[PDB]
């Protein structure tokens, strides 16, 4: 249950919510350790 997942829209019907995606991509992450409910992403794409 790794949130290593919900990469917007890739795997998933996300609208824009990142959870795991949109504030990461900006800099160009696409996964990471969550806190709370927001993953940190902790590797670059």
């Amino acid at each position: 249950a790794t949130c290593d997942l919900a990469s917007f829209s890739s795997q998933w019907v996300t609208p824009n919510d990142s959870l795991c995606a949109a504030h990461c991509l900006v800099k160009g992450y696409r996964g990471g350790y969550c806190k709370n409910k927001i993953c940190h992403c902790r590797d670059k794409f």
